[PDB]
């Protein structure tokens, strides 16, 4: 078939993926997706979720909380991944991921939402 295109130049940010707000249904599974340019940073940057307050997400390797995060080789870019299962309006809200390097500092804010039965 036919398709369109796009152009545009580089982001100068080291963020090259932000999480977009991702609308879920109750009982749902939500699932974030971002990058970041590891060229960019001096040193490995550190990836944490948290949850509107000084919460703390992640807390022990089997929770419904998951991650994933792949360093590739020539890309050089860390894809990092927030996936939720068995989400609720409790969850619903806004988020923050935190990034600091050597000397190089940045975080994106994301918002989800929960969407209730009828």
């Amino acid at each position: 078939g036919s398709s369109g295109s796009s152009g545009a130049e580089e982001p100068t940010g080291v963020f090259l993926k932000k999480p977009d707000s991702v609308s879920v249904e109750t009982g749902k599974d939500a699932v974030v997706v971002a990058k970041v340019n590891g060229k960019e940073l001096p040193d490995k940057p550190t990836i944490k979720w948290f949850k509107g307050k000084w919460l703390e997400l992640g807390s022990k390797s089997g929770a419904r909380f998951s991650f994933k995060e792949s360093h590739n080789s020539a890309s050089n870019v860390y894809t990092v991944e927030l996936h939720i299962g068995k989400v609720v309006l409790g969850d619903r809200g806004y988020y923050r991921l935190e990034v600091k390097a050597k000397d190089t500092c940045d975080s994106c804010g994301f918002n989800i939402d929960v969407e209730a039965p009828r």
